[PDB]
């Protein structure tokens, strides 16, 4: 014969504060448990993003003044406009998009990871201001803000993701949260890399690479959480979501092409920046578990640009 | 413009959160970190970002010797107290501070509250970091079970949440100041009591880093409260003052009951309550009101205040 004979039961008996509110102020609230992490990926991502904390003071942007002064007023205007347009997209993501992901989290740890994302995107936006403080006149700064509000091709991109963040479909909101860091700013990042490949504004591109180090993780993590939810849904629902991802991406690509053509119209950069953008559209799809349909020609990046994009972002410490 | 007004684009546009709130209307502007509408926002952004820290920077393993001199009952008290603080930080990080973003007066304030939320998440994560070093798995789990099942704790956790979710921004803002400004001090008394007695010095370094953030969060929410309230009619200002005092006294009652239960076997409650009420006075002052509390209601022993400002046991 033989003798006939559950840890952390409290967790199933309780709710996170967000869930308490979602349930109409009902339930026993649990503290986050950082000692028993439901998904190890959350702890990995928390560690990465917090260890990657930076502020723009880390970069000696004043060392870009010599090369900045070799640029014509038209190039300086292009840079200020491009960067103010990127600041707009970061403002959206920091104050609306990443915040909106907090209540749609699968785990308590993910809820606070998205507060880090929102804050770090605010740092991205603040970094462009630091660049402007160093390089630009007050007139250049103000004219770029005026141009941002009045440029419809830019506004249409800024408008495009906001309904998904405010409406009640958490999966579509998550797709938007991956598309912002994974795709929509790359046509603008083309510009500093084009310049730094030609010896102009090298320190600014170090800021861009610190921004990218964060954006890559934001895209990866939102895509990871998208897949975690979608994998449990019916085959019909999974196919519906794939169709939505491709539909929204293609719509964003069309808006991006129209904007970059206008933005770069005097400079000849739009065709190259569009290929750089579409290369990143393919990476975005891969981070959500899909195959890229784009051809080599549609995604071609010249070696000197790819070097700037790919270089590692690494005594001042935080 | 007749007067050559600068930055007219600002009046012709909306922030992204306002574009959402107005039914998707308006031209959206980027934040302008070169033109800061209220210079206090730049001061606060600079201080909170310069004050970034993470708990792993503090070698809590060096507290093991002194942790071991504490009885199982004292260790349980610490784990429970800190897990209760972790709950309040979880509320503020995931609900309270993020709820302040759409009620901001300036674009810069919107993102300052994202920093607040993230840093409060770091505060909550810090207690877990301490537990990883000092506590057994059983101590950690039992404290979580105690948190969900202790009604006096839950009533405080439940008190402020409706203001963050409902649609009165000033009442939400009062709560956002009350959380860092009042509700956790009854708990913070314990590590300082222990550190005044030479216990857990590295843990008290973490507590001081948390406090350095909380003081600013309380100050800033109170500053923004006063900015909006000063524009209200005298009768609406009076209604708001009555709300502040009523909610505070309610939370004081919930807190006194909680601290009496928490510290009952240790004889710390009366001192911890005076420590809590001292900061209640500082909360009222940060909202522009006079503290009605007496010196005896707010008495902090000099050993405790030194920890704040850095035979019986
Ligand atoms: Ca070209
Ligand atoms: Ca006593």
């Amino acid at each position: 014969g033989h003798m006939a004979s559950i840890k952390n039961q409290y967790y199933n008996e309780s709710v996170s504060p967000i869930e308490y509110a979602q349930q109409g102020f009902k339930g026993k609230m649990r503290s986050v448990n950082w000692n028993v992490v439901n998904d190890e990926k959350d702890l990995e991502v928390w560690n990465r993003i917090t260890q990657n904390f930076w502020l723009p003071e880390k970069i000696p942007v004043s060392n870009d003044l010599t090369s900045w002064r070799t640029l014509t007023p038209e190039w300086q205007e292009l840079i200020t406009r491009t960067f103010t347009g990127l600041t707009l997209l970061d403002t959206i993501q920091a104050t609306v998009g990443d915040v909106a992901q907090v209540p749609n989290s699968l785990t308590d740890h993910e809820q606070v990871i998205y507060t880090n994302f929102a804050f770090m995107v605010a740092v991205h936006a603040r970094s462009y201001g630091s660049i402007f403080s160093t390089l630009c006149s007050s007139e250049q700064i103000e004219e770029a803000h005026e141009w941002v509000i009045n440029t419809e091709t830019l506004q249409e991109r800024a408008k495009a993701l906001i309904p998904y963040y405010v409406n009640d479909d958490p999966l579509k909101s998550k797709v938007a949260a991956a598309l912002m860091p994974g795709f929509l700013l790359y046509g603008g990042f083309y510009l500093p890399f084009y310049l730094s490949a030609r010896g102009k504004l090298p320190n600014t591109s170090d800021i861009i690479r610190l921004i990218l180090r964060d954006k890559v993780i934001h895209n990866y993590y939102s895509g990871y959480k998208y897949q975690k939810k979608v994998a449990k849904l019916s085959p019909e629902k999974q196919a519906e979501m794939k169709e939505f991802v491709f539909k929204l991406l293609y719509e964003l690509i069309d808006l991006e092409k129209a904007y970059l053509k206008e933005l770069y119209e005097d400079f000849g950069l739009a065709d190259d920046a569009i290929r750089f953008s579409v290369y990143n559209a393919g990476k975005f799809l891969q981070n959500l578990g899909y195959d890229s349909p784009f051809t080599e020609e549609e995604t071609r990046i010249e070696p000197e640009i790819f070097t700037q994009l790919s270089a590692r972002a690494d005594d001042w410490e935080f």
